[PDB]
């Protein structure tokens, strides 16, 4: 499944902004 916490941090490790959890996908905001 998708956890908020856990998506923000891999998107912020990778070099976006933060992400959200939508339809069970991790999707970052750039
Ligand atoms: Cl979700």
């Amino acid at each position: 499944a998708c956890y908020s916490s856990d998506c923000r941090v891999k998107c912020v490790a990778m070099g976006f902004s933060s992400g959200k959890c939508i339809n069970s996908k991790c999707k970052c905001y750039k």
